[PDB]
């Protein structure tokens, strides 16, 4: 009922979250991650219990950005509603994940957040480190 992070995914990045779900829940990390494919009950509310999850069940959101993930309105609402709850972003609240390089430009109104990027080979070492100390913290 209580989980450490919500996953922002379109359909096409799925690979990764179960990556995700590999490296932070089946390890030491021992992180519970909601995956609306795995999770999310069907005949809910697409919008309701987005909102319900996001804000009051799941301490953080972690968003995996992709070209694919720009084409996916539920993920922009998702997005749109995680920066309402901390605009300034001063409680560490929306995670941006990049995973494989993007043709496309990454969202405006995500620009002064702080990236976990996967795609530099001398930074992906501290990749998983950061990211699982992000999600363990009050």
């Amino acid at each position: 009922e209580r989980f450490d992070a919500f996953i922002c995914y379109c359909p096409s990045d799925i690979q990764f979250v179960q990556e995700m779900i590999r490296q932070l829940e089946q390890t030491n990390y021992r992180l519970k991650l909601c995956v609306s494919d795995r999770d999310v009950l069907p005949g809910t509310c697409v919008w309701s219990i987005a909102s319900e999850l996001i804000e009051k069940r799941c301490r953080r959101m972690v968003v995996v950005v992709s070209d694919d993930y720009l084409q996916s309105k539920e993920c922009d609402f998702q997005t749109k509603f995680a920066l309402s709850l901390s605009p300034g972003a001063h409680q560490k609240r929306l995670i941006p994940i990049k995973y494989k390089a993007m043709k496309k430009e990454f969202p405006s109104i995500l620009r002064f957040i702080t990236v976990c990027d996967y795609t530099n080979p001398c930074t992906k070492s501290w990749f998983w480190t950061r990211l699982a100390k992000a999600l363990s913290l009050p």
